[PDB]
């Protein structure tokens, strides 16, 4: 329990600091671990609330051990900060924001499980942000109570599991470290039990048994561990696991540290009353009062925490290896800052500079109990930060010389953030962890405060990463519509994976990494973020309408009055023509003239064609076309409007099933008008235009991107699944992995991630995104062909009648 004076004191020695966290697989125990830590050396002030982000800590070491700390140190007192990280593990960025703002991590890893892909996915990202390991096996109880393990199995399975961490560091650090392996031997290893209050260092003992052995301690650690054997026949301490008579050796780690721990657990859990008080004294325990009757578990807890006082071990590997913001910011200026490496500002942050410009780094916003508002988290890197100071907000697209994202404003105040609560400070010098209240508005996650003009802006960790699983969501009471739009901004702000946007059809799209990702996210968009109910249902392909060949006859309509009269007939539209006008070669707007002379003579149209085009659809700049081709028709002028406005609303809505047309020419071959335009009115024209191009349309026989990362061998499996669902291969390129692209229906992917894993044994990873277009050439009108089974589902979903009227619908026999 310290003052807010005692606190700040604390702060200044940065060089006995440590900003960390801890790193572990669900179950691994984790949080046994950590309310180990606080229970030992927790901090505590001497009615706001707010989630436990991150909790302090507070240790003492002894002066001989703040001398073998290989890095600058002033006094025998250090702060810890234990750092809050999330437990959601797909190489997330909400990860790798929390890691940022540390500079070393305790990895737990389980005594029987090992080293876990959840354990790696976080360490890799760890080490991707220069972060330095430290590690604890874990669940080491479960070892000697459950499986009965021996010794010699025990060790062994520690080596493998440091031997398997030992891997991922040595393939993701960053060779500039040097060595961030980690080393039994050298204290970056700790064994325990979360869940049952002791711990030790081969130090401790060594001090415990130099004295006794007749050698200083420098040589008794040595001996203490690895491939030091005492032979008590001989007296003599050898390297050599046997004798001269060839006999087994018990290593002196064994004998010295393990021995006492394994015979004081064998005699107080097997009742051995008459050789308990013997083997304490013998260890020098001393049991006072109620203790002298405890027996079983009870009694080992007891003695055990008097023998070797968990947390003790951790902190000891926190404090002496895991590193404190000046040492750090020199080698960690250039990447965290986008600006020049010679720049004022970057300097300032090497040098940690707190007389330097502002540099602050906003990790993320936090949710606090004050009404709806977030408070900035981040980290000063330069300058130092007060309350009421002038800065200037720099979000994600910020440039110095544009105007993009800046904000100039006050910082209404600067707080400590503590735990879920926050304490008022005046300022806070770089090099420090800090909260800002008031930038809620300006900023939504990530940025940079700055207070030079110059001022450049700041910078990222081995499942699917593509957004291929989506479904459409909606409120079940039309009137929580704002609190749905609103809660899909908190959900994609919070989730770096998820993705939403609303539909060609107007549905707000939700999608996920996997099936299992989208899950969470709708069961947190509903109950959190949105805190609403949400109705789910089905991602919906889009298609396009058009014509395979001209119409096999005029078609001909009449108005509702009967007195007019459109005779039209459709024909496809080149796919180089249609992506032309898709792309920009060939645009609306263009002048009419130079537009068809390139249509004509570089697109085989006729120049007299081009030149009439009278609009294209839909929304005026479709792949779509009407041309005029009436020769002697009176009032002409008086209905292009009214015939424009129709294949706008033809062409956005094809008679199919209403999908947009695509690559559909009209040509106007004949119009009979009533002599009064009375009669010839929009409303007369319009529905005539619509229902002779449906019928033209009719008439001329209609019709309606998987990218896989893969070893070699493994590709046999990717072309197997393929052409199980019609799919279709692209191309094969590459010294890493392959990639084969190709196009997959979008009704046949459904359950291709599982499928796929499965025939590559888990090796290829897919990619999608909507593709197209390609022309189904079975008939959309028969309900068993592959087009028509599309259009009878889409048709029964949008509650349709089933049978799609036949051109002879929209045709009206003279
Ligand atoms: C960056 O992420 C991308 C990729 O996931 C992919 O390109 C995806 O495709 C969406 C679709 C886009 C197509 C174009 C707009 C026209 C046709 C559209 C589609 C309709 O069937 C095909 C894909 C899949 C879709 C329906 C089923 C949702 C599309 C849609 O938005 O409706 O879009 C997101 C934003
Ligand atoms: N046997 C054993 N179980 C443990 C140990 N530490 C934690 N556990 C158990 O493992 C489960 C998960 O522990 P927890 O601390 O919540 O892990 P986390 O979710 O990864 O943080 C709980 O049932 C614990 O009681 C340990 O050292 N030994």
């Amino acid at each position: 329990a310290f003052t807010v004076d005692q606190m700040r004191s604390l702060m200044d020695k940065v060089t006995n600091v440590r900003n960390m966290s801890v790193i572990a697989h669900v179950d691994h125990g984790k949080s046994t671990l950590t309310d180990s830590l606080v229970q030992r050396a927790g901090i505590i002030s001497a009615g706001i609330t707010i989630k436990s982000t991150a909790i302090s800590l507070y240790s003492e070491m002894s002066d001989e051990d703040v001398k073998e700390i290989k890095q600058k140190t002033d006094g025998n007192s250090f702060l810890i900060n234990l750092i809050d990280s999330p437990g959601h593990v797909d190489f997330s960025s909400e990860v790798t924001a929390a890691l940022r703002v540390t500079d070393g991590a305790l990895v737990v890893v389980d005594t029987i499980e090992g080293v876990c892909v959840q354990t790696e996915t976080v360490l890799r990202q760890a080490l991707g942000e220069r972060i330095k390991p430290v590690v604890v096996i874990n669940k080491v109880d479960r070892a000697l109570l459950e499986l009965q393990v021996s010794k010699e199995d025990l060790y062994q399975t520690f080596a493998r599991t440091v031997e398997s961490v030992n891997v991922i560091v040595s393939t993701y650090a960053d060779e500039v470290l040097g060595d961030v392996q980690v080393y039994p031997a050298r204290g970056t290893v700790a064994f325990g039990s979360g869940l049952h209050g002791w711990a030790f260092t081969i130090r401790q003992f060594a001090t415990r048994y130099a004295k006794k052995f007749g050698v200083d301690k420098a040589k008794m650690m040595d001996r203490l561990w690895g491939d030091s054997f005492f032979n008590p026949k001989t007296k003599k301490w050898t390297n050599k696991d046997t004798d001269a008579e060839g006999k087994p050796l018990e290593r002196a780690f064994n004998m010295f540290i393990l021995d006492p721990i394994f015979r004081l657990f064998t005699a107080i859990m097997n009742f051995k009353k008459d050789e308990i008080p013997v083997l304490l004294e013998k260890l020098e325990i001393v049991l006072k009062g109620d203790e002298k009757d405890l027996e079983g578990k009870a009694l080992l807890k007891v003695v055990m925490r008097k023998f070797l006082p968990a947390a003790d071990a951790l902190l000891e590997m926190i404090v002496l290896h895991l590193p404190s913001p000046v040492t750090a910011q020199a080698y960690r200026a250039e990447q965290l800052y986008e600006g020049p490496a010679d720049d004022a500002n970057c300097i300032a942050i090497k040098n940690c500079d707190p007389k330097a410009d502002l540099m602050l780094y906003v990790s993320k916003m936090v949710p606090t109990s004050d009404k709806g508002r977030f408070y900035a988290f981040g980290r000063v890197f330069a300058g130092t930060v007060k309350s009421g100071q002038k800065v200037r907000i720099q979000g994600p697209n910020y440039v110095p010389g544009k105007k993009d994202d800046l904000f100039i404003k006050a910082i209404q105040r600067v707080v400590l953030m503590m735990g879920r609560f926050v304490e008022p400070i005046d300022d806070c010098p770089a090099g420090n962890i800090i909260g800002l209240v008031g930038i809620d508005q300006f900023l939504l996650k990530t940025g940079t405060l700055t207070t030079s003009e110059t001022a450049h802006n700041m910078k990222v960790m081995k499942f699917s990463v593509s957004p291929v699983v989506q479904v459409a969501v909606e409120v079940k009471n039309a009137n929580d519509l704002p609190k749905l739009v609103e809660g899909l901004k908190r959900l994609s702000k919070s989730d770096p994976c998820v993705l939403t946007y609303m539909s060609e059809s107007g549905e707000h799209i939700v999608a996920g990494t996997g099936e299992l990702h989208l899950e969470i996210c709708l069961q947190d968009l509903e109950h959190d973020h949105a805190g609403v109910p949400l109705k789910i249902s089905p991602p919906v392909v889009a298609y396009r309408e058009t014509v395979e060949s001209e119409s096999s006859q005029t078609a001909l309509s009449k108005s509702p009055n009967k007195h007019n009269r459109i005779y039209l007939k459709a024909e496809p539209i080149d796919e180089e023509v249609s992506l032309a006008i898709e792309n920009g070669i060939i645009n609306p707007r263009d002048d009419f003239k130079a537009r068809a002379r390139i249509m004509a003579d570089d697109y085989g149209w006729d120049v007299t064609d081009a030149r009439k085009i009278w609009c294209f659809g839909p929304d005026g700049n479709g792949p779509n076309l009407v041309i005029d081709q009436t020769k002697a028709v009176q009032y002409l002028h008086e209905i292009k409007d009214s015939v424009v406005a129709a294949f706008q609303w033809a062409t956005k809505e094809g008679p199919i099933f209403g999908e947009e047309m695509r690559s559909v020419r009209v040509n106007i071959l004949d119009v009979t008008l009533h002599a009064d335009a009375i009669h010839r009115g929009g409303g007369q024209i319009i529905p005539t235009m619509r229902r002779a191009t449906y019928a033209g349309f009719l008439l001329a026989d209609p019709k309606i991107l998987v990218e896989i990362q893969c070893p070699e061998q493994a590709v046999g499996g990717i072309y197997s699944v393929l052409n199980k669902k019609r799919g279709q291969v692209v191309s094969e390129e590459q010294t890493p992995l392959f990639t084969v692209k190709a196009y997959l229906p979008v009704n046949e992917s459904f359950g291709f991630t599982g499928e796929l894993r499965q025939a590559t044994g888990g090796q290829a990873f897919p990619q999608m995104v909507f593709d197209h277009w390609s022309t189904l050439g079975s008939d959309p009108l028969d309900p068993t062909s592959k087009a028509g089974e599309i259009v009878l589902a889409a048709r029964k979903r949008h509650g349709m009648k089933e049978e799609v009227p036949g051109w002879q619908e929209y045709y009206d026999k003279l």
